[PDB]
């Protein structure tokens, strides 16, 4: 249960709205002290920006491993020779950040990992019967993205959760694309988040395997066409088994009308979607599984021997989640007027302690008290122990978005009796501060 | 308890001592399937290697933690304008890696973090009520070396942990190095080492206010000399108080003669060490604490107003530990002929099952008891249930270093027992089945 004494912390809350932010979670992720902009889409993340940056990397952790993906780590600085036997060295584009060494060696910072993770695999991966497999990392990414905006939303320096999973033959692929896609649903619900998975742009041999989970948002950048139905249809719960059939899951969240704007088709729309249930909105991608094939495993021969005595080229898939890029998307689905409203499994605190009469004996030796009795019991305190007067260390509260509050001061406290405030909707409740912690654990 | 199935898993054994390694460390890296080089210095962690990477950096963590440090992210890639301010971007010299973007902007990736901690600092803190106050972050760093070596010990993209202190004047500065003394001891004692601090390099300036952590080896880089009693000297327990008069902790440890080759004196070390107790070997430096006074204050112009009620240049420390280069220390200090021996604070696994018949119906049956209810109770598991033979099982099993080994075959569970092997010294007991769990648990 980890604990925090706000003047033994940094948090350097800002007045004024940055007029360099366009929007409500770049805003917000400024003034509640969570970000600093180094360079042109370049951030460092401020102490309550690095715990909820932390919790979401969890999460994501967490539902890859329930789906079988084993974590590792490349590094961020790739060779140039590796994307030279894929073609893509020339092919991708000013997005990528290439570098010289010392000794004008060409490396790059990877923008993506499909060349430098099927290098690995074939090193040592020879055979059927090591597959299925999917190997994941969580790393900083560099996209020369060319026009930086929106702050995490997006970015040149971001993290990315992508995972690659390999396979004999396209029919397995398919069955390691629906373990992602499921533990994809539950990643994103575990965040306080409606991100519906949407039929999205496929490569040139088409088919079907490629969604995009989007975020629905007015202030985002895909375009967005759904039958509302989607919006209602159930998340496996923690117990899903990942070696059976998944298809009667996918089927379900499949089944209703969900395209993005790069392969929507208005006939098939209407006839398929009832005038009742359309909506025409856009949203901010989190997440896109993509299964590529022998894209890679050809130009950079990654075989194995199959079932038959036979070599043939493994068949790809890859998985990405916007690890960083989700704390603007959280902040924009979660939010008021007085700031974020920080879903409780990825908030930086879970309770914040309010001293409203700070010095004073009773109320500093109660809030103590409570304090340290919620921290032994587990929970994320934050104890506002600060000079500031009470509706500062309301305002701050409140902006910083942590689902609860103890309102803690002379009224109340010397006579017994402490406020508990949901963030939520501000329902209030007075308790005997001996009652609360039992209220919290 | 993070618990795994070696036939789900991915953990490429090499037979043969790989060529390129010239000690022992790296090459039991690369033969237990840990690590994967992908430039020179530039490696992939792989399954295994990851999971020590992140023991060692959340003890790293919990202690700076328990000193009060603030843990924040910085970026790798920095504006070559900031490095400007310092002076340092055309001092620093060619382990600087320089990168010029799309728009022909300069960056670089970080080679350590002072000038852009000083530039986050003075953003925002303007008054000495502010401090003492330790921002720190595990981020990774490239030094382009002249020669990359030795595997992850000198690599040139690595982890650090660094922290960079701030404080009012001199005498502030100190208390808030004697803080982070007493966290690297009690850092790298929970990683089975004894990482001793000796005197080091001071910068042009003078002065006692650096120190190397060293743990000896006879093949190290840093050149020591040592009154051997230092190492038998008390690692503070959890318990210290950071915020009272630390002096007679780190009096205990700078009593006792510890000095690297550049601050060594001859003269000194004969008339204050005795004759029996003098030692003149190699070692690995892991950490390093560090006073550099107003060195960046001043170029960057980073003051606070004072309790005297005037402007002054803050005082700065840094510290640094090698959060990868501790892979390569703990293997040197840590292994035997049969592979590497994990203390079990910085284990990838703390039990492994070893399923002596595979297939055999009966002891498969008691192995996932045995793996499920490990999983239940807490324990990193490793349950090895590849159709390999016993002789096989045993030697991966040692040279993966597995704190200890659960032997299950046909003949002991006839009688309802099971052997516990312990890695460190080969101690072995033959037990019940239906006990081997509680010793563990
Ligand atoms: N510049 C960026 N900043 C922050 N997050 C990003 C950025 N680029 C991609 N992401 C996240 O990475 C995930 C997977 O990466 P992918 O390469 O599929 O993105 P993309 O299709 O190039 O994104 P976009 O279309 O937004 O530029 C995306 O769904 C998104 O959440
Ligand atoms: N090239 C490297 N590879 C791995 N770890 C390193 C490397 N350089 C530094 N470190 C780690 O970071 C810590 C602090 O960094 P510092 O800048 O003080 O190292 P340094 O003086 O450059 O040491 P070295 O003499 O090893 O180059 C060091 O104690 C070491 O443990
Ligand atoms: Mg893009
Ligand atoms: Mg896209
Ligand atoms: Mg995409
Ligand atoms: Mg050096
Ligand atoms: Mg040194
Ligand atoms: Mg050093």
């Amino acid at each position: 249960g980890s604990h925090m004494r706000l003047s033994r912390f940094f948090l350097p809350i800002l007045k004024e709205n940055p007029k360099e932010a366009e929007i409500v979670s770049h805003r917000l992720m400024l003034r509640a002290g969570m970000l600093r902009q180094e360079a042109a889409g370049i951030y460092a993340w401020l102490p309550l920006g690095h715990r909820v940056l932390k919790k979401i990397e969890q999460i994501v952790r967490e539902e890859q491993n329930r789906a079988g993906a084993i974590e590792l780590l490349m590094p961020t600085l790739q060779l140039a020779d590796l994307w030279r036997e894929s073609g893509r060295y020339d092919a991708y584009g000013p997005e990528m950040l290439r570098i010289a060494d010392r000794h004008k060696r060409e490396l790059l910072y990877g923008p993506t990992n499909e060349e430098m993770i099927t290098e690995i695999f074939r090193a040592y991966i020879k055979s059927y019967k090591s597959l299925p497999l999917n190997l994941y990392h969580i790393q900083w990414k560099f996209r020369d993205e060319q026009r930086p905006r929106f702050g995490v939303m997006r970015g040149r320096e971001f993290l990315m959760k992508d995972a690659y999973s390999f396979d004999v033959d396209e029919a397995g692929a398919r069955k390691s694309y629906n373990k992602m896609f499921v533990a994809y649903l539950r990643t994103f619900a575990r965040m306080g988040l409606k991100a519906i998975p949407m039929r999205a742009e496929t490569g040139p041999i088409g088919g079907d395997l490629s969604h995009e989970f989007i975020v629905l948002a007015e202030t985002g950048e895909s375009g967005v066409y759904i039958d509302r139905d989607v919006l209602n249809l159930p998340v496996p719960d923690e117990n899903v088994d990942y070696d059976g059939d998944l298809t009667p899951i996918i089927k379900q969240w499949t089944s209703v009308y969900a395209a993005t704007e790069d392969v929507h088709e208005p006939a098939r729309y209407e006839s398929e979607v009832p005038e009742a249930n359309r909506l025409n909105t856009r949203g901010i991608e989190v997440g896109q599984i993509f299964y590529f094939g022998t894209k890679y495993s050809d130009s950079m021969k990654a075989n194995v021997t199959g079932p038959d005595g036979t070599d043939a080229p493994i068949h790809g898939g890859s998985y990405g989640v916007g690890v960083s890029r989700l704390l603007g998307a959280i902040i924009e689905a979660c939010h008021d007027d007085n700031g974020i409203i920080w879903p409780e499994a990825v908030a930086p605190f879970r309770v914040t302690i309010l001293n409203l009469k700070q010095g004073d004996a009773a109320t500093d030796a109660a809030c103590d008290q409570l304090y340290r009795e919620l921290s032994a019991k587990g929970v994320d305190v934050l104890y506002d122990d600060t000079d500031q007067r009470a509706g500062a260390k309301f305002a701050t509260a409140d902006l910083i978005g942590i689902p609860w509050q103890i309102h803690v001061g002379p009224r109340g406290l010397a006579e017994g009796k402490v406020e508990l405030k949901r963030r939520s909707d501000g329902a209030r409740e007075n308790l005997a501060l001996a009652d609360v912690v039992a209220r919290l654990t």
